[PDB]
């Protein structure tokens, strides 16, 4: 066998792909082989399912390229990267109205993503709860966590750390965690409540303030003092700029910690998350580990150890070049696209909207389902497939709880998906509808849910 | 205030370094500002403390640059990256003699580094142990883990997952976990034993074979069946090439899982780890989460979620271009440098070596201390400072346990630190000794341990 | 009660500034200037909507990427092919290429020092030039015989659209032998039935666009010899070797289709196809000076003497010619043979593997002696696997592949075929992946019977 | 035996076996370096003042072209966005030339490789429209002719390739262009159309369509013969719309059925871009349009070429977007200022008669002059041209055709990149050349070879 690229004896990556290669290969050949098959990956420009950054900025490529070997954990060898990281933590803390540091540094850390950030927040929540119950002479064998339609990372947290997950079910007419059902699930064993400030499946905000009021009333009626951790994976970098009046952060006494994804609306490249604590008291010191350096010793609360510092640096770049002024315009642009799509899509079929891209209701997303008892001659799964033939990935999937019978389509509007592209989407959307109308036999055939976790 | 680079009003990164920036800034100015202060970071070429890759390969830079937005978790949009990842898992499994897969795919996963890989391995160990104790209706709230001079990630595991850490103390003449002391620490609550195949502090291997025999005798005498997880962060990509005869992997029945760092001797860029399980039985399905995609559901056992796929791609590039043939030559080269330094350094002072860079004893490292009761006229702390003035970072620190009075110097030889550089280090080493000899007052002044964790 | 902080103007999320739409007023010439880098990023971003064709198995055009070719093209962006004066070296390289192509096709040794031929933008222009020369030669004959040159016709088989254009644009009656069950190509018998005194020439297609098969000029050549013997009518040929011209000379030297045949007066082929050159390169060679009527050649003055030219286009980039030369130099016969063979191996593999998956009748199986590296098949007559090739094609698109399904012409206007093209870059590993997706598609069609018959639109087949 | 000093290895000659297809292969990086090194023998054209084609370098254009190397212009299916951008360009150029508003929203026209193909297409459409008006009237369609002035060679090629009698009004002292009177004298019932050249290749002057249009209206009034026009605005098409909007030469004139122009000339696009627009659907005989199938339905195409790169269209769009009318006006005016400056400055150096002085109202940014009849300054423009070449400049000296055969002119083209600073350097070298010819009289009359003048 020969290879038409190299004009020589073929080298297959498939052949013995299950055994460690025995011989050396020319470097440039290995590179070209891998480079060529990476073309099979999509570029996500037409993928409207993910929240993760997919746009390309030359300066970010340069900063990442320069940081390939900078080790985030090695404060000693990379002092400047460590300094930039500390600045970011303070800036994010400031953004969320965290109390002014009693020293000079906010309590928090950078992470690989919201998953780790949530685990750290969850562990701290569990430890604070354990300390309290112990100080009351009560048991700590059956901890539980109250939440709404959370992302899979919380299911993982509950499973990995043995905490009963009390997830309020999504239901027709009540898809999110409301004050009433939240309280019904709370007790002395509840380590905390986790509102999701930007639900993954729909894009809506679960508002912490009303929930906070209910928890105040709860402590008043029972003496049970319950705190909150806000999972603001997406909303944490949206509301502070486009909807400052929504009180969801550290302005609320019970909010002990907050986490968010830098690689989502934080605009950072893949591999960046943040978790901030209200103050030192909010973070049990037993979870922090002190490691020595020539410059002294620094404490860290992290699951990972060695890793690249490039994303942190790129995140700092976004903070510096944009500021509140810049983020407000960037985020607003996405909301305008989402709002436009929602209004335009509503004129094309019998739809019921769950999220319409309004800044006061959630993130830049459009989420809808077909109206109950309405048959346009296709399902959202069918429409989703027609759109794929046009290059778009618009996820169609079912909701959980008793809403398992609810099929929705969610469209995410992130940086790069400008108004001109949304108009193209609408063109293909209409073309797909006409095709489905001209070929009725297509209805009901497609029935596989698309990736919806991120 | 003006800036001499831009010839315009000064823009400080320190002034408002604790608040989120208010205004926008020209993108390129923000880039140059950050680019300029990153020069304050070292390049680590003269840093002989870390195990992490610090050499630069143009092809790796290109692959990483192309992968900046490729999401490791999104199998749907990046199918080829996911396929390459699967190949790597199988190749690493093959490298460690894992039993041939039933379905065709080995059981394991890529990780951010060895920390995450060890957590996963640790959780699986805890779960397998629990499933046994639970069947016998015994308490499962006081699990313990037996190990030697482990890296900090195991202390974190113990703390975060409430497992008693039974670390055999480092002591004069017995710095590692031996069969006798290991058994003395084992009981029905031991979830497993963790040998460190390449101790972080010294570079020596803890040999699993003798420990394995002791565990066989243990089960024979008590009925208690204890398994092992090999922390081969560094050794996992060394012995298979330069010392195939050392039996430390899956060839041993009790070894249920193994973890290693790709960004160490695996030659991958920062942000790559690996953990492999012997077979399906070794990994409790309760820990695996299944997520749906268009092409079907894929299960995952990971702490992190969204993150970049570049390192895995880069790792595959190393596997392809080198093979066993290439890795053997690369690792041998490092061992030759280490062996050379050990031999040469021994001629310069009254030293007792703990590791001399021998392939059959450990990793490419040199570790020594001053002979007991010997006073050359300086401490290794003093020598370390002298070498810093020459641009080298050669860590001097104390050991734990009873060897708390012992101060050692550890030199790590990784790719890029060639024979010519070792010669220069020897020159500076001699120069340092002469200076210390001509300036006696320096003795005893330096007393701060250097970063030793990685 | 408001809680937001909004701006009252459409914004762009990339630039954090007022939005600039390319769709708004995209029907009027822009009025104002715009920052250069912004215009660049705006265009760069929408170009991501284009496919990269790596998974497109319909085209014959080069889609692989070679760094050196990128550099040569980048350096030649302003080099004008027609300006021999300012770009002497590009002109020299072009002359070398003409000679090398002429040599490759066994053209008679130049009666001076340079072969008769020219580079073109593609096979279309090359064919037009060959067609005009053919018409002119024929006209000169009839006029010498005192006959009317009022009704010229051209005999051919299932030619590519460029010949339909030539016939239309130069008023030549196109006598295309119909594609039919049992015989989809131009055979000697039907060819002769279409020939007469007004036939300007015959155009065999050495690598049919629609199927990939070669129309063999030798048997046709014999028939034309017999024809002149029985009627005195002397008819010549122009070989449309768009794809085959850079295949057979390397993997099947024994096939006599070129200038080795007396009647072959000119040949054309595409450099940007199997010639391996980047888009925008074609070639047409004539047997000798006599084969090219000087009335079609235009002489322009240059600072160092006047050079003759026979082309439709004038000013244009010389980069593709340079890149073509680079392929000739780095590969040679030795290299082209290996590159082409690699594609044949992939095609042959797919044909053999695909045959095991359904009731198919193959028209082309990627054999070097029969045609180009392509696989062409249809469902066996009176066989119903539970899907049409159109349905299969759509399922493959959902997996990212573009495998064209379309109908044949003539009496085969009712037959639907699927054609797979194997060009440089589509290596064995990718063919395996295609097979995996092919099988997955079949299982899906099997589990979802309602899909059968829904898809009914032909894919782009002309190139 | 023979070695190469670059590779320190056996020599690899491109001259040896340069007429025979190479037999063996060689290292790719060696093949690249060998070709890269001889390409240095090509000029960079920065000092070439003969061509109209773009020669300046813009980094963004290099990037767009590099990204487009494999984008196939004809493959609408695989490259949808490239096709969309192309449609926008057609509409924008149509709007630029005042084409009537489309009935369906899309203007009638197409991108081409250059003005040559654009002119062929325009010419075929002209021939077809004339033929049909003829067949519908039951007349003979076998003797067509085309009336024009000092046309570029592409029209001679069209005439020859499509069997149309070319009636070119001869260039003559005093009246080097096609005037209304001589145009009419050449028109008849077999005239498929008139082709004014809005920017004559040889001189740079505009042939004004308006006066010719009036004569054609009177012609139809007196004879009933209705003749249309195709404007060859290869260079002028991207000049007058910005610096001289008041000149009526485009679709504002009823008889102008089609217009063609070069994007790679003053359109500022890279080599390989042309444009041809038709007034409306009726102006383009559908018999010439071919419809091909593709998943999205079917698209009609009228072009001689088929597969080709879409990079130039994309680059052309980039110029349209970044400049707009505002930008083009400033860019074009800058070239006119240089031309006007050179004309006025050169006039002070010798006994010259100017035929083009770079005035926006008269033509393109070019300077064209000849020596005053009988004035012998002691050299010919051929001699001057050679002296300028020794200083690195290529300033073409050549003879006019028709009845202007005795005339030797020098033409200077001012395109983007040739700024005022460079013009001053040219003037310095021009003066130095004059002084040298003055001090070395024996040089007079020696040079006598015309330079490339077609493009
Ligand atoms: C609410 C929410 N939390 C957590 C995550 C996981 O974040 P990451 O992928 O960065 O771990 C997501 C995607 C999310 O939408
Ligand atoms: C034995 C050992 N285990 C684990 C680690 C941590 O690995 P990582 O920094 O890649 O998480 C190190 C550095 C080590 O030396
Ligand atoms: C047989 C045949 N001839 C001519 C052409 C046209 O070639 P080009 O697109 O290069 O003009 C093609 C595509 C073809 O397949
Ligand atoms: C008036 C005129 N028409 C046509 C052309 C031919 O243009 P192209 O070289 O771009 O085919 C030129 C150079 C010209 O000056």
């Amino acid at each position: 066998l020969l290879d038409s690229r190299f004009g020589a004896k073929s080298i297959s990556t498939i052949a013995e792909s299950k055994r460690f290669p025995l011989h050396e290969m020319r470097d440039d050949v290995a590179f070209q082989i891998i480079n060529d098959e990476l073309y099979l990956d999509g570029n996500a420009r037409q993928n409207l399912a993910t929240f993760c950054q997919t746009w390309d900025d030359e300066n970010v490529h340069k900063l990442m390229d320069l940081s390939i070997n900078k080790n985030w954990i090695d404060k000693e060898e990379y002092p400047q990267s460590a300094a930039i990281d500390l600045r970011c933590v303070n800036m994010v803390a400031d953004l969320w109205h965290a109390p002014a540091p009693k020293n000079g540094q906010a309590v928090g850390t950078n992470t690989i993503g919201s998953s780790e950030a949530c685990m750290l927040g969850g562990m701290a929540m569990k430890w604070r709860w354990r300390k309290r119950m112990e100080a009351a002479g009560k048991p700590t064998d059956k901890p539980n966590l109250v939440c709404g339609p959370v992302q899979i990372c919380w299911h993982k947290f509950a499973r990995y750390w043995d905490v009963e997950l009390r997830e309020i079910p999504m239901r027709p007419g009540q898809l999110f965690m409301d004050p009433k059902r939240m309280i019904e699930a709370c007790d002395e064993n509840t380590i905390g409540v986790v509102p999701t400030f930007g639900v993954t499946y729909t894009g809506n905000y679960e508002f912490p303030q009303p929930l906070h009021d209910a928890l105040d009333k709860f402590q008043a009626d029972t003496g049970i003092d319950i705190d909150m951790h806000i999972d603001a994976a997406s909303g944490g970098f949206l509301a502070p700029f486009v909807a400052p009046d929504i009180v969801w952060d550290f302005r609320l006494p019970r909010v002990k910690s907050i986490s968010a994804s830098g690689h989502k609306f934080g605009l950072a490249p893949l591999g960046c998350g943040w978790v901030i604590w209200r103050d030192e008291e909010a973070l049990p010191q037993e979870l922090v580990f002190n490691v020595d350096y020539l410059g002294g010793q620094i404490g860290t609360f992290a699951i990972n150890f060695s890793r690249p510092a490039g994303q942190v640096i790129a995140q700092y770049y976004e903070f510096l070049r944009l500021g509140r002024e810049g983020y407000t315009k960037v985020q607003n642009a996405s909301y305008q696209v989402a709002a436009y799509l929602a209004d335009e899509i509503a004129k094309l079929g019998p739809y019921e909207f769950i999220c319409t891209g309004r800044p006061d209701e959630g993130i830049p997303a459009v989420c809808f389902k077909l109206k109950d008892g309405e048959d346009p001659g296709y399902t959202l799964y069918d429409l989703s497939e027609r759109l794929r033939l046009r290059g778009w990935q618009v996820p169609a999937f079912t909701l959980g709880g008793e809403a398992t019978d609810i099929v929705v389509m969610r469209i995410m509007c992130r940086r790069g998906f400008e108004m001109d592209f949304a108009e193209l989407l609408l063109e293909d959307y209409k073309a797909s509808l006409k095709y489905l109308s001209d070929h009725p036999k297509l209805q009901g055939i497609a029935q596989q849910n698309s990736f919806k976790h991120t």
